[PDB]
């Protein structure tokens, strides 16, 4: 569905993303704000065949199989099409892994073009968790 911000922030904590590998919860609601504005349903497209799925637009060259991203690998062994679930226990078993994967957050563009150097606590103030 479409979460609201805080919504988000109450169950990515309960999923275990405060500071998953030494994250803190902001960072993934401003990378969910700015990849899939919020949205678990959000897909795009890529120029090299692959696309983005879910709200963490997690990438089909890498990440996850949805049968027609030419030479791909899934190395969260998924099926993309669990990523465009209204739960979101796919997406963030996916991100641990891609976070866990060497190169931080870095693998999500907006999140470092648009939250990496800002305040992101910002982004639970006044959120209840
Ligand atoms: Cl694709
Ligand atoms: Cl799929
Ligand atoms: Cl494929
Ligand atoms: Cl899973
Ligand atoms: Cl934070
Ligand atoms: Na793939």
């Amino acid at each position: 569905k479409v979460f609201g911000r805080c919504e988000l922030a109450a169950a990515m904590k309960r999923h275990g993303l405060d500071n998953y590998r030494g994250y803190s919860l902001g960072n993934w609601v401003c990378a969910a704000k700015f990849e899939s504005n919020f949205n678990t349903q959000a897909t795009n497209r890529n120029t090299d065949g692959s696309t983005d799925y879910g709200i963490l637009q997690i990438n089909s060259r890498w990440w996850c199989n949805d049968g027609r991203t030419p030479g791909s690998r899934n190395l969260c062994n998924i099926p993309c099409s669990a990523l465009l679930s209204s739960d979101i226990t796919a997406s963030v078993n996916c991100a641990k892994k891609i976070v866990s994967d060497g190169n931080g957050m870095n693998a999500w563009v907006a999140w470092r073009n648009r939250c990496k150097g800002t305040d992101v606590q910002a982004w639970i103030r006044g959120c209840r968790l």
